[PDB]
């Protein structure tokens, strides 16, 4: 009764990958079009610097991951944000994974770095404004990152809040809060969680 | 620790107490020192209902407004309204006025009624005043700009819906998010004063 047609996934920020591939598979055999993913945010810049490069040590070692796996398996890899924050070293990696796999038809793994909603709220304000369009809802949509409503937006933690995640997007998305102390999970406990999502009703308002 | 200086609230829009619950929780407010109270009466969205849910909608409303137009400004309540209030009828919008009018001044609790209002269209609106204003187009000129600045601390929501429905998205970025799954009408004082105490030791980052 319900279309999941993008799904948005954050997990716990507290100052492994299993869960990752098995969530990318589930995706897959259940036609989802849309995996967005949130590594690093505009806020996180505040943060200690040790902690920091070590995310980013994380990070590296995911594209890494994805130039070697994504193409032969079909996944697309889209990374919004403002990348221009970022140096130039994964700026480049990061190009270079997207042009790798921009042919990539099964899944879209949207990565979410150095991003905020309310940035990219702003920056497609002003992508508006450039291109001399009415400043409205639909001409704003059309200009985010990435314009397509999220439908269902799951939170892997203990934490209740979207902290500037797709604010714009999840205006009408359906939230669900799965509790854990470790980012764990497994593929049936998501197709649980789906199941829920596609029955529950949706109004749109 | 965490301080809460604005708590909004959305109950399922689904399928008399009401207003005695909402006194609690007005109090409630009161007592633990929240500034701000934002509730969400109607939506943009909410036009695309039949319209005889539409009328019987604004018939409360205005039920609500008269109330208001009584028991607020003796109560040193001030009621404000937020969203798109030019798509309002004449007779209520000059309500709304009123009542704002009347407690413009009131100092001890500060009720934002969202009505014909989404978040979407208040953030556009938020971006032309600054706009309009010459200003640089950034995130704190587009806060400073929205029809309610104010950060949303706790975001609770009363049903069993799961979602944010339009309602104050921008304000809601690290805001704290409580879904209490019961009417509206069922909820107490020691409860409201329960999940305001779990909301202050929850561990508050803001990305850090
Ligand atoms: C491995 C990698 C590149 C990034 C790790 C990202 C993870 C697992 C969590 C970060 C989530 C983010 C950005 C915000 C969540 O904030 P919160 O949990 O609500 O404080
Ligand atoms: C009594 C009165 C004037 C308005 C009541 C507002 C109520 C009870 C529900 C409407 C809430 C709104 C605007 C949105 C929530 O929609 P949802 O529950 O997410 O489908």
């Amino acid at each position: 009764m319900n279309e999941l047609k993008h799904l948005a996934v954050v997990m716990d920020g507290n100052r492994g990958v299993k869960t990752m591939q098995k969530l990318m598979e589930v995706c897959m055999e259940e036609n989802i079009s849309n995996l967005s993913l949130f590594a690093f945010s505009t806020e996180n810049w505040k943060r200690p610097k040790d902690e920091i490069d070590f995310i980013f040590e994380l990070l590296d070692r995911c594209l890494d991951e994805a130039l070697e796996k994504f193409e032969k398996n079909n996944v697309r890899l889209r990374a919004i944000g403002d990348l221009s924050r970022l140096e130039d070293k994964v700026r480049e990696k990061i190009t270079l994974v997207e042009e790798k796999t921009k042919h990539c038809d099964a899944l879209c793994v949207n990565l979410a770095i150095s991003y905020g909603a309310r940035d990219e709220i702003i920056r497609a304000a002003k992508r508006v404004i450039e291109k001399k369009l009415e400043l409205n809802e639909e001409n704003l949509t059309q200009n985010l990152d990435l314009p397509l409503d999220v439908d269902l937006m799951l939170r892997v933690g203990n934490a209740k809040r979207l902290s500037n995640f797709l604010l714009w997007q999840c205006s009408y998305a359906e939230i669900y809060f799965s509790e854990t102390l470790f980012p764990s999970l497994t593929k049936r406990e998501f197709k649980r969680i789906i199941k829920e999502f596609r029955n529950r009703e949706r109004t749109f308002g």
